[PDB]
């Protein structure tokens, strides 16, 4: 009497795939800012945001499903074939891509009402509350390539935001 | 005087890209073992197994072309199409892909020592190790499969392995 | 039965050599960061890679030709004749210098190993990955210079780094 | 697809049985240091040695092999037949054998090398570092006897190296 | 006046020969255990049971001979040229074996009376002991095969004993 | 109206050569008396020393420079081209240099008052105390040679001297 919504499984299986191509990206994109760009601690900070992606964000959906029935599918492709010019905008592209996210979660909180599902809109208000969190320590430092010209500064200053 | 090797830079981003591929396939068998096999030691072995491929086994590889200035590529396509039909296949399956890790690994390092790239020699012997490490450590799974017939036995067993 | 290389002797002689010239330089050169340049802690970052080449990078080929029987030559000559002109250049300079070790270093592995030295082959190892470590370190160095145009700044990054 | 290499076994069990008749060797050796040249340190000297040509150099081969799919091989035969005629002899004699150690183990790293086989190289690292550290510590005890003529003096002074 | 008994000094070397020898033949039965058999904890069990029979067992006669002046010999051959099909029988050996031990322990006593050598009497006193002790402990493990025909039971029944 | 002294620059540029040489010179010798005298125990003594010359008694003229505006020249060469015969000699040799580094001392502190230089007098004051001492110390290891026959009687000795 309790069978799961196919549209909310796609949803999430969708997210999921979301989740580890986006990490993926940007694992990649912490080489670069550390690499080719000198700001290591800005590598750390994009670093610890894939491993986020590529944890957490993606083991609940694997959880949830293994309670309710969903099937888990496991469907990824992702290519970095080109790399922003320098670091104020790869940063910012990180920003557009997790604003990109509070899209999509939101999208599933709307289909899981409309569905009378919700286990599903409890499990999630985690996400909701996670777009907003990772979007604004993105924005945190965005902010900062506007507020000053010198990469040291913006540098000692992200460190002790990823500390 | 001390330009990087092209070929190693190739055969390093490849296994970079077999790292986090199988870690994926990984995290997709960790869950079935658990869900559709009911074995949840056996899934947070390979749960373990699959965050040590997108660990520690792609991140050296990261961080050792910053030193020496090879070009990371992220280039990234898997799609667990089918699955083992139960868990003695599902760990031998896993074998046999840690088994083919040591014939990669072994490549490298041949090529190291025709380019005389020391320090690539030197970065492998890492991965020389650790394949045999982690093919024992599948393997002391799949014996728990020829000794007993009790899912639940070998589960027990399983427990005092990933501890 | 077991005759030291005259020509693995010979190499590992030129590289004491090497290291307690390279470390007078850099005693040299920590000075004038500090007393000529006004940047203290570069100058102690370049100390303390002063007495890394005085100390173990020469004391460890001392210890290992006690063990082997291979003969310890002490020949030594440098004069600093002109510094170059300013602390960006002179970091670079120390930074051409580890990359030239790299080389170095290079060769001796490949000698022993065309030699069946094995003994060597292992002894070198040491020096093969010291070799990406001190030119890493500084290589992050030579960055800060890229990333600001002021001495205090760069100054106050080094001073995280020699901690 | 990584079948062992024959000959390395081959290798692997010649040098486990030398660990053994050395280690019973040594046995002897121990007994005869203390009980008839009155030197029982020189005797815990030589015990020492014995215990670890016993223990870990063979035990290492073993466990290796229940890694890779060697065949262990345990085909021993040693008899005692004469003893040195002093305790500078007796150390003496320990030193030459354990020069063909270094000798031995040379061969098998040469070998792995040429099999590709890198695996039994990493494997043999150890082997290659510790024939030179036996080989020293048996020659610091070869140098007391031409040191001094005084027995107990020796004795005093190698209480302080196995202690 | 206190004459050594070459009788007791025969049997006991005979007895030193016997200890070394069934250790090397356990190491070898404990390596089969773990790799062949699937059974590392039955592997653990008969390493140690090797490791007695290598150590004090045999470092007693030899510091016993030190004391009455007996002379000790080394004459050791043991070649391992079969291995039993299965662990139960693997282990049924072993008991085999330990049970002859008590048989040899027993004739020493014997001897050692028929010839008034008390020191001699005393000294096998805890042979005599230790020969039922290592029979029960190997008549532990055999019981466990007859009481179940689950391998990792098995397995782990005897890591609370060798614990 | 501070000007510094011209002649005391050069008084101290040449001290701080002959320490640099001096503390290569008595590494060299320091190897020697353990590899070729076995008097490891002298070698770590004279290495002591080494590492002295090579350390305080050159920092401290460099550091003093950059306080008062001397310049620092590094102009350097020693080559170790034979050897003394035996352990006394070489220690006798040590001495002989020690008590020239008194007389070089004592013309820097005459030069300073004959110069009206009372920064630079109470500089060299810690060189004129260390030259006694440093002195003695090497004194006191001479004498060993002349009180006892035995090698390794001497070296027991001196491993309460740089304990
Ligand atoms: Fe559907
Ligand atoms: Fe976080
Ligand atoms: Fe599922
Ligand atoms: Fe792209
Ligand atoms: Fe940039
Ligand atoms: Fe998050
Ligand atoms: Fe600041
Ligand atoms: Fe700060
Ligand atoms: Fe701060
Ligand atoms: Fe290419
Ligand atoms: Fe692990
Ligand atoms: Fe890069
Ligand atoms: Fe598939
Ligand atoms: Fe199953
Ligand atoms: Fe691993
Ligand atoms: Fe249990
Ligand atoms: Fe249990
Ligand atoms: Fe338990
Ligand atoms: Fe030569
Ligand atoms: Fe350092
Ligand atoms: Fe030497
Ligand atoms: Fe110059
Ligand atoms: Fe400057
Ligand atoms: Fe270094
Ligand atoms: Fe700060
Ligand atoms: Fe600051
Ligand atoms: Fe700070
Ligand atoms: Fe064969
Ligand atoms: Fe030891
Ligand atoms: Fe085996
Ligand atoms: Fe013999
Ligand atoms: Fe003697
Ligand atoms: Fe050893
Ligand atoms: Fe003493
Ligand atoms: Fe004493
Ligand atoms: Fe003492
Ligand atoms: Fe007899
Ligand atoms: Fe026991
Ligand atoms: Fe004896
Ligand atoms: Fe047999
Ligand atoms: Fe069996
Ligand atoms: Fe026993
Ligand atoms: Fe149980
Ligand atoms: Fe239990
Ligand atoms: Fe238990
Ligand atoms: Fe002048
Ligand atoms: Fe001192
Ligand atoms: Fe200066
Ligand atoms: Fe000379
Ligand atoms: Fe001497
Ligand atoms: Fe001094
Ligand atoms: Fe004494
Ligand atoms: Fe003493
Ligand atoms: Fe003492
Ligand atoms: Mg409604
Ligand atoms: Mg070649
Ligand atoms: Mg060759
Ligand atoms: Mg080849
Ligand atoms: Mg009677
Ligand atoms: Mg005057």
């Amino acid at each position: 009497i309790m069978q799961k919504s196919n549209k909310i499984n796609d949803a999430l299986n969708q997210h999921y795939k979301l989740n580890v191509e986006l990490g993926l990206v940007y694992a990649h994109y912490a080489h670069v800012a550390d690499d080719e760009f000198d700001m290591p601690y800005l590598g750390k900070f994009i670093q610890h945001l894939s491993e986020d992606k590529l944890g957490v964000h993606k083991e609940y959906i694997s959880d949830y499903f293994k309670r309710n029935g969903m099937k888990l599918k496991t469907d990824v492709s992702v290519a970095v074939k080109s790399i922003p010019s320098d670091a104020k905008a790869l940063i910012q592209e990180v920003y557009a891509r997790e604003n990109e996210v509070r899209d999509h979660v939101k999208a599933i909180a709307k289909l899981a009402l409309a569905e009378d599902d919700y286990e599903s809109f409890y499990f999630i208000q985690w996400y909701v509350r996670d777009g907003l969190k990772d979007l604004t320590e993105v924005d945190d430092v965005v902010k900062l390539f506007n507020s000053s010209n010198d990469k040291l500064i913006i540098e000692e200053t992200i460190k002790e935001m990823v500390e």
